[PDB]
C-alpha cells in the first residue's frame, strides 16, 4: 500500500475531536492544537463550541515561534461555499479509500469488543472542528496529529470521520522510516520523538470507536454537522444526540445537560455560557479630545465593576478628527498606564477586557497588532468588509468577535422598519453570518450574537426582541439597550433632566431582565448603577441549601 | 308568638353570604351591609376574603342611609376580645341549645335541596363571607331582620350560610304583616311600604344554604374562614371539599377555577386584584420639618407616580411631638388638595394616605380629621392593641398594615435568633391577623409586612425575601428602600457613592418585587421606582 506517499495532492474531509483536562489553560492548549492543525493539515471550516465535560459513567508561548514549516501553503483568503464539504455532508461520491474498508457488520463488532475491554480494563475540555485536508489518509493524518500531541507534550486528538470511510485497522506497527517518510510528505523536517508513535499508534478505527457511545462526541458533532448520517449509524448526528439525551432522562432521571457545559470565550479564560451577566462599559471618545480624561474614565470602569470595556470613535445621533486619531490614542494610554503596575505581580485576573466598536478593517488591524484589544465590536457583522475576518486569527492568538444586526446607518435607519417575521429575521441573519466566520475558521465559541437594539427597530420592536430572546438560550447574547429611546418610550408621560434619569433607570429594570433571561453580556453607560442591580439579584439568588423552603414549610405545619 | 319571640336572650353563631354585581361600589355596598350586620344583629368575628366571581345559575343615597338608621335595641360592645366560646364551639361541632325551629335529618334535606336544584334549571359577583355571634333566637328571625336590611338598600344579597349545627328546610313559609312587624320591633327601635314588599320575599328557609355545597363562590370563600368545619349535612370539610372541587374541575372539564374567581383586597374604596400589581408607596419622613416643604413633596410623588404616600414623624434607626410633626402636614394636604382646580371632574387621581404610627393619639386625630386612609402599625397594633378600635367608624373601615418586628430601634440588632425564620414571622402575622379578624376588621383590608431590618440581620432580610413566595396568598407589603442590608450585598464621595449603590440596589428589589407579584413597596426614590415598573410592565405586554 506504498501509494500513501503519493505526491499527487488530494482534498480530503476530516472531522476531529481534542480534548485536554488543563482547566486553567483549555483555551491556551486548545487554540494551540488547532493553530498547528491548521499548520500542518488544511483548513478549519468548522468548530463546535467549547465543552466542559464530566466522564461517561458516573513555555508554549517560546515553543510556538519555532516550529518546522510547512510544505503546504496558506491562504487567509475567504470562501462562501466549500464543494468538498458539501459532498462529505450529503454523502456523495468521493474517491475510493486507499487504506482497506471493513464492512459495517465487521466494524460494529470490532467497536463493541475495544468499549467491553476498556469497560472491564477500569474534568474534561472538549472541542471538536472539521479540516479540508491535503493528506490522503486517515493513518497519514494520525501520523501527523501524533506529532503535533508529541510537540506539544495534556491533549489529546482523535479521528472521528474521514470522508464516508468504513475502516478498522487491526495489526498496525511501522517502519521508524515509514515515520519519517509520512512526516517528509507534509512537513519540511529539521529523535526521541518517533519512539512514542510507534508505541502509540497500535491501531484505527474510521469513525472513532467512542463517536456513538460518549456523549460529549455526540454534543460536539451536533453543533457542526446535525444532517450528517454515515452508513455505520442508525441516524442523524441530531437524531443520536435526542435520542441520547431524551433517553437519559426516562432511563435514569439525569438531564445530562446540566453537567455538560457550553463555553464561550471572551479573551483568554473559560466563560460558562448563560452563568454570568457580564457589565460591558461604554467608553465612546466621540461622546478637543482628552485621552488623559477618557483613560480615566476607563479605570473609573473598572472600579466600578465592568469585566469589558467597550470602545470607539463615531457618533450614532463631528468636523475633521478620525477615527483612528479617536481611538488609538486612548487605547494606547491605556496599555501605557495599566502597565506601570503599582498594586500586583499576579495580575493575570484584574484586567479589563478591551472591546473596539468599529466596522474599519484599519483602525482594527492597527489595534491588534498593537496589542490594544481583545474583542472585535462589529456592528455590521462584518458586512462592511468581510476581510476583517482575517485579522481575527494570528499566528498564534485568536479573538473574538459580536456580530450584531443592522439596517443601513443612524441617518436612514428609522424608516427601514418592516420585517417578515421580526424575531426570526434577526435570528436567521445572525446564524448565517456565524456560519461563515465559521467556515472561515473562526471559532465558534469565540462569536456572540447581538441583536442591535434601536438599530432598525420601532421601539415596539425593541421591545419584542426583548420578549422574545429566549431565542438566543443556545448563543453567547451580548445586547446593548443602554440610553436608547425605546427605553423612553416605555413610559407614562429639567424636564429633560428628569427624562435622562427616567431613561437611566428604565435601563436597570431591562439589567434585571436580562439578569433573569441570563444574557451573557450587557452594554452599558452608567456601570455603578447597572453592577449594583446585579449584585442585589445574584444575592438573592444565593440559596444556601436549595430544598430548605420546602424543608422548613413542613417543620412548621408539624410545629 | 311563642318561643320565636322568648324573652331569653341567646348567643348563636351565624355564617353569612354576601353578594353584589356592581363593580364600581363594590365596596361600598359591601360594607354598608357589613356595618348593618354589625348593627342589627350581633357581632362579626370572622370575614373571608373578597372575590370577584363567575356567576353560577347553574349614587351616594346609600351614605344618607347611614345618616338616618333606626336604633338596635342591642349594644355594640368595642372592647377587644381574644376568645369566643361559642365560636370555638361553633366549630368543634360541640353543642349548643335545642333549635326552636323544627329541624330535619341529613336524608330528607338532601331529597329538598336537589328538589330545589333541578327545578332551578354576565356580570362578576362581589361575593364575602362572615361569621355573626348573634342575638337572633333563630334562622327565620335573622332572615326576616335580613330582608329588612336588603330592603334599606334597595344591588344586595345576603345568605344565610349555617346557624348553629341546625338541619332545617321549611319549605311553605307563609308569614302575617304584623308579625313580622313584631319580629323587627324585638331587635330594632322602629319610630311603611318595606314590609308589605317583605311578606312575599320568604317563601322557605334551608339551612344550610341549598347552595353551599353546590356554589365555588361559595365554597372559596368559607375556605378563608372556616377550613375545618364540618356539618353534618357535609360530606366533608370546607377544606377538602375546596379542594375536591378545584381538582374536579380540573380533570371534568379543563379549567382552572382560580383564573376567573379572583382575590380581592382593599386599599381604601375600590377594587384591588391580588398579585394583579405592584403599587408605589411615597415614604414622606417628617423629622420642624416645615408643612409646606413636605407638602409640595406630597405632590411631586404622585406626579412620579406614586399610588399611596406614608407620612411618619418617629425616628427608624428633642422639642417636637409626633402629632406636631405629622398632623400639620396632612391638614395642609387636605386643603391644598381641595383646589381641585385642574380637575373639576377627576377626583380618583387622589393618592391613598398611610400614616405610619404606632401612638393610638396621633391615628385618633388623623381619623377624627379624615387626614388618613391606612394605618401602617409597625408593631402590628401590639404595642396598644386599643388602636384597632379605631379602624372601624360607623360607616368607615380603615385598612391596616401589620409589620413584624421585635423590640425597639435601640434593642433590635440584639433580638435576631429564630428557629424557622421565614415560618416564624409568616405564622406572627397570620397570628396577628386572626386576632384583627376576630375583632371585627375585614380580612380583605390586612396587609403583611415582613419587617425587612427590623430585628433581621442582613443575610435574614435577604433569606426572607428569597422566600416571599410564601405569601402568595396574602397581600403583601414591602419596605427595602435606603436599607443597611442592600449594601451588605454590594461588592468592592465614599458617602453619596454608597448611597447610589443602595438606591441602585433597591431597584433591584423592585424589579425582583414586580416578578414575585408583590403588592406593595415602600420607596424613597418614586419616579425611579416607577421608571422600572413601567419598563417590566411593558416587556411583559404581549398584546401583538
Ligand atoms: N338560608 C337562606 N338564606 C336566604 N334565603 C333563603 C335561605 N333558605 C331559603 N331561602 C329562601 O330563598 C329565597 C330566594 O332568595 P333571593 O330572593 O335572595 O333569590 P336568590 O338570591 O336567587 O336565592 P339564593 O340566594 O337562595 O340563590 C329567599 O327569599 C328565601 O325565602
Ligand atoms: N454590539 C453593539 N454595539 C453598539 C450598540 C449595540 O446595541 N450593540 N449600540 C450602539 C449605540 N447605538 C445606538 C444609539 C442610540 C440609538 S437611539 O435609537 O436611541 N437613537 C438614534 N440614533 C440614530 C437614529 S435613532 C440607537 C442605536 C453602539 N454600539
Ligand atoms: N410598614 C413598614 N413601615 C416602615 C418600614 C417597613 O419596612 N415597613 N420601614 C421603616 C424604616 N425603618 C428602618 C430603616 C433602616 C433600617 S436599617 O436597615 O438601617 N437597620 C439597621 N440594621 C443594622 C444596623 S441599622 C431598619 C429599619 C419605617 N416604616
Ligand atoms: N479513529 C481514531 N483516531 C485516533 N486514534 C485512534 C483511532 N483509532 C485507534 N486509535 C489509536 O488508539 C489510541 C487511542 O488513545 P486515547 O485517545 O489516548 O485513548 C490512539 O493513540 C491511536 O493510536
Ligand atoms: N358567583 C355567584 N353566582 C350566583 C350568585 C352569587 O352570589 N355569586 N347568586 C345567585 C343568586 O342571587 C346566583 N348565582
Ligand atoms: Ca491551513
Ligand atoms: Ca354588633
Ligand atoms: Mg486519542
Ligand atoms: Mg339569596
Amino acid at each position: 500500500q506504498e501509494l500513501i506517499l503519493s505526491e499527487e495532492n488530494k482534498t480530503n474531509i476530516a472531522v476531529l475531536n481534542l480534548g485536554t483536562n488543563d482547566r486553567r489553560n483549555a483555551v491556551l492548549i486548545l487554540e494551540t492544537a488547532l493553530h498547528l492543525v491548521e499548520k500542518y493539515l488544511g483548513k478549519i471550516i468548522n468548530t463546535s463550541y467549547l465543552y466542559e465535560t464530566v466522564p461517561e459513567y458516573i513555555y508554549i508561548n517560546e515553543l510556538m515561534q519555532n516550529l518546522e514549516e510547512s510544505k503546504y501553503e496558506e491562504n487567509k483568503e475567504l470562501i462562501d461555499k466549500c464543494e468538498e464539504y458539501e459532498t462529505f455532508l450529503k454523502n456523495g461520491k468521493v474517491d475510493n479509500s486507499i487504506l482497506k474498508e471493513v464492512n459495517v457488520e465487521n466494524y460494529l463488532l470490532e467497536c463493541n469488543n475495544i468499549i467491553v475491554k476498556n469497560d472491564e480494563i477500569m474534568y474534561f475540555y472538549n472541542l471538536t472542528v472539521v479540516v479540508k485536508t491535503f493528506v490522503n489518509d486517515p493513518l497519514s493524518m494520525l501520523v501527523v496529529i501524533k506529532y503535533i500531541e508529541e510537540l506539544m507534550k495534556i491533549i489529546d486528538i482523535d479521528i472521528l470521520f474521514f470522508n464516508d470511510f468504513t475502516i478498522f485497522m487491526k495489526n498496525i506497527k511501522l517502519e521508524k522510516n515509514m515515520i519519517y517518510k509520512i512526516l517528509s510528505k507534509y512537513i519540511h523536517l529539521e529523535q526521541e520523538i518517533i519512539n512514542n508513535m510507534v508505541d502509540n499508534i497500535e491501531f484505527l478505527s474510521i469513525p472513532h470507536v467512542y463517536t456513538t457511545h460518549r456523549y460529549s462526541i455526540l454534543l460536539c458533532l451536533n453543533d457542526m454537522i446535525p444532517e450528517y448520517k454515515h452508513n455505520v449509524l442508525n441516524n442523524t448526528i441530531r437524531c443520536l444526540y435526542n435520542k441520547y439525551v431524551s433517553r437519559m432522562k426516562e432511563q435514569y432521571n439525569i438531564n445530562i445537560k446540566e453537567n455538560n457545559k457550553r463555553i464561550y470565550v471572551l479573551k483568554d479564560r473559560i466563560s460558562y455560557l448563560k452563568e454570568k451577566t457580564n457589565i460591558v462599559g461604554i467608553l465612546n471618545v466621540n461622546y478637543f479630545v482628552e485621552p488623559k480624561r477618557a483613560v480615566q474614565r476607563m479605570f473609573e470602569m473598572i472600579n466600578e465593576g465592568a469585566s469589558v470595556i467597550d470602545i470607539g470613535g463615531e457618533s450614532f445621533g463631528n468636523p475633521k478628527i478620525s477615527e483612528r486619531d479617536l481611538v488609538v490614542p486612548v487605547l494606547q494610554l491605556f496599555q501605557k498606564e495599566w502597565n506601570d503596575i503599582k498594586n500586583k505581580i499576579v495580575k493575570c485576573d484584574a484586567k479589563p477586557i478591551i472591546s473596539i466598536d468599529t466596522i474599519n478593517y484599519n483602525v482594527f488591524k492597527e489595534c491588534v497588532d498593537n496589542d490594544l484589544v481583545d474583542i472585535l465590536n462589529d456592528i455590521s457583522a462584518c458586512t462592511n468588509n468581510p476581510e476583517i475576518i482575517k485579522l481575527l486569527k494570528k499566528k498564534n492568538k485568536f479573538y473574538s468577535v459580536v456580530l450584531m444586526h443592522k439596517r443601513g446607518n443612524p441617518h436612514t435607519m428609522d424608516k427601514l422598519t418592516n420585517y417578515d417575521n421580526l424575531v426570526y429575521d434577526i435570528k436567521n441573519y445572525l446564524e448565517q453570518r456565524l456560519n461563515f466566520l465559521v467556515l472561515n475558521g473562526i471559532p465558534r465559541y469565540r462569536i456572540l450574537f447581538d441583536i442591535g437594539l434601536g438599530f432598525a427597530k420601532k421601539h415596539d420592536q425593541s421591545i419584542k426582541l426583548l420578549q422574545n430572546i429566549h431565542v438566543y438560550d443556545e448563543y453567547p447574547l451580548f445586547i446593548g439597550y443602554s440610553r436608547k429611546r425605546f427605553i423612553t418610550h416605555c413610559m407614562n408621560d429639567d424636564k429633560d433632566q428628569l427624562l435622562y434619569q427616567k431613561n437611566i433607570c428604565g435601563g436597570l429594570a431591562i439589567a434585571s431582565y436580562s439578569y433573569y433571561k441570563k444574557v451573557d453580556l450587557i452594554r452599558v453607560h452608567d456601570v455603578l448603577e447597572t453592577k449594583s442591580v446585579l449584585d442585589v439579584l445574584t444575592k438573592i439568588d444565593q440559596v444556601k441549601d436549595p430544598n430548605s423552603s420546602s424543608v422548613d414549610k413542613l417543620a412548621a405545619a408539624l410545629e
